[PDB]
């Protein structure tokens, strides 16, 4: 919709997705924010401008761009003291990229706090004019964008540290909640007798969601970015900042047809059509959907998806057989989580800013032992062992400027280091099962990239890493532009009201 080239207004607003008054972040008006969208190869330039007034919500801002490999371009990742301070209020901040070589669905979100929560995410679409999966589909335009979040009535820094789930499961933007079961419901339209490729996106915060469509089934084709082989399912579990590109045939009775996102936690189920929207058939009277859930009997498994094209595992295909072996040992205190042994706190100076001014080295490195140090054009695995020591499993661990191949999955005890998929964003699974979800990727991208639970508020308490790649290198990779270098001093001389 907007961009390769556009100017993205962040501004705090009224809105009622569900019907619900409460302030938000919004992004040119809207929460969730428009579709951001371009073709590979493209160079984007998003002006973000910081209209913010609200200190509850944070006035600063930092946008990540979810999913994209910013090879040389680190300052524009978004993370918060990691890759840039804070954009200030009165103030606009360029982020200029390319992405010469990635196509699919991803999305973008403040990284700055739990401000993402607040409102402030969207979905981002990258085209392939030369798209493999094209002839499997019609149609795939603004309107098979599919966004799933979680809404809370409670702005994130006003309610419990960690919320016991939202008060409405939102799909493109809309929702019920209990206070209001005559909300507007989303309607998503399809013209019967063509394929639509509908590209799902969770903006969630915490919760995952259980997707399916009354009648229809779906063919996964994309898995975050990734192009798959077609894996026909009959539900989809998306997790916190997943995505699925899906085809749906339009093959059934011209009908109202049930959308469902249940969630893990929280309002589970579909009374009063909460956790629901509309799938409406060209010619359909303008009602709600009268179809029942059918019993999910091919669900989706990520041990069954595969990439389309023949992706070899980093490494050599045995358990440590990589040049660097990482584990993370998880821990949780009531208030804080740790990475081995240590609770992710943002430095003063954001750790791009210490590499620029020399610190190359873990040793050197703040915060100390959140920083991982990588060798250069290396193949390294890590492992995220499931354990109660930290509750609200499943966590779906993010990696940053890479895509990494899922060695093993939760639910599994198989490594596949053969034609495992590749993603960014993984379930780690649930101690019960004794999960004990690993990764691979090779550095081929020198800068600091976060490492994190992708829940939040879990985020939040320091669930959090630095992988800090071929750092001699990053200053000659990722030249700054002026407004970068201006970032910091702008921001440590704010009223911390002002924050
Ligand atoms: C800054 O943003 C925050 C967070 O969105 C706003 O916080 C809001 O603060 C008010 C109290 O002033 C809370 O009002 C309570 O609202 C409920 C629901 O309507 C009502 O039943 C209570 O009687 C009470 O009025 C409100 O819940 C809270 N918002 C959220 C989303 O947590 C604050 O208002 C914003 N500042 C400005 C100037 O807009
Ligand atoms: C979606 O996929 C499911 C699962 O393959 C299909 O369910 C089969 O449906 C046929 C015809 O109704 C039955 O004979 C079988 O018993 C079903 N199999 C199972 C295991 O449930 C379903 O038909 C598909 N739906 C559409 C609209 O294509
Ligand atoms: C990355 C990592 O921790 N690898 C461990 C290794 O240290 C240990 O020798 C082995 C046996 O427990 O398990 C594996
Ligand atoms: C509930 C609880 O014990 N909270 C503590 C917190 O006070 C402390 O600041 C933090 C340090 O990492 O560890 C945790
Ligand atoms: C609970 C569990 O299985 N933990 C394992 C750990 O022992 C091993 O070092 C690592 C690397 O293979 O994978 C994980
Ligand atoms: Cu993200
Ligand atoms: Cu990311
Ligand atoms: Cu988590
Ligand atoms: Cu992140």
């Amino acid at each position: 919709a907007v961009g390769p080239v556009a100017d993205n207004t962040i501004t705090d607003a009224a809105t009622s997705p569900d019907g619900f008054s409460r302030q938000a972040v919004v992004v040119n008006g809207v929460t969730p924010g428009p579709l951001v969208a371009g073709n590979i190869g493209d160079r984007f330039q998003l002006n973000v401008i910081d209209n913010l007034t609200n200190h509850t919500m944070l006035k600063t801002t930092s946008v990540h761009w979810h999913g994209f490999f910013q090879q040389g371009t680190n300052w524009a990742d978004g993370p918060a003291f990691i890759n840039q301070c804070p954009i200030s209020p009165g103030h606009s901040f360029l982020y200029d990229f390319q992405v010469p070589n990635q196509a699919g669905t991803f999305w973008y979100h403040s990284h700055l706090s739990t401000q993402y929560c607040d409102g402030l995410r969207g979905p981002f679409v990258v085209y392939d004019p030369n798209d493999p999966h094209a002839s499997r589909y019609d149609v795939d335009n603004d309107d098979t964008v599919i966004t799933l979040a979680d809404w809370y009535h409670t702005a994130a820094k006003l309610g419990p540290r960690f919320p016991a789930g939202a008060d409405a499961t939102l799909i493109n933007g809309k929702g019920r909640a209990p206070s209001d079961t005559s909300a507007e419901l989303s309607v998503i339209k399809v013209t019967k007798g063509k394929r639509y490729r509908f590209r799902l996106v969770s903006l969630s915060c915490d919760p995952n969601f259980t997707f399916s469509i009354d009648g229809h089934n779906l063919t996964i084709i994309e898995v975050d970015s990734s192009n798959s082989q077609p894996l026909s399912v009959d539900s989809i579990q998306i997790f916190a900042a997943q995505r699925y590109s899906f085809v749906l045939n339009a093959n059934q009775a011209v009908d109202n047809y049930w959308i469902r996102a249940n969630p893990n936690f929280g309002n589970v189920g579909f009374n009063g059509g909460i956790n629901s929207a509309i799938l409406r058939y060209d010619g359909a009277p303008a009602v709600e959907p009268t179809t029942n859930q059918t019993t999910s009997v091919k669900p989706l498994n990520e041990v069954n998806l595969h990439p389309l094209v023949s992706t070899p595992v980093p490494g050599s295909p045995s358990s440590g057989g990589v040049d660097k072996a990482i584990n993370m040992a998880f821990n949780f205190n009531g208030s804080n989580f740790f990475i081995n042994g240590a609770s992710f706190v943002p430095p003063s100076v954001p750790v791009l800013l210490q590499i620029l001014s020399g610190a190359q080295t873990a040793q050197d490195l703040l915060p100390s032992g959140s920083v991982y140090v990588l060798p250069s054009n290396a193949s390294i695995e890590i492992s995220f062992p499931a354990t109660a020591a930290a509750p609200g499993a499943p966590h779906p661990f993010h990696l940053h400027g890479h895509t990494f191949a899922v060695v093993r999955s939760a639910g599994s005890t198989v490594y596949n280091y053969s034609n495992p998929i590749f993603r960014d964003v993984v379930s780690t699974g649930t101690p019960a099962a004794g999960d004990n979800v690993t990764i691979r990727f090779l550095t081929n991208n020198p800068g600091p990239w976060f490492l994190h639970c992708h829940i939040d508020f879990h985020l939040e308490g320091g669930f959090a890493v630095v992988q800090a790649e071929d750092v001699p290198d990053v200053k000659a990779t990722n030249p700054v532009p002026q407004a970068w270098s201006d970032l910091c001093p702008t921001y440590d001389a704010n009223a911390p009201s002002d924050q």
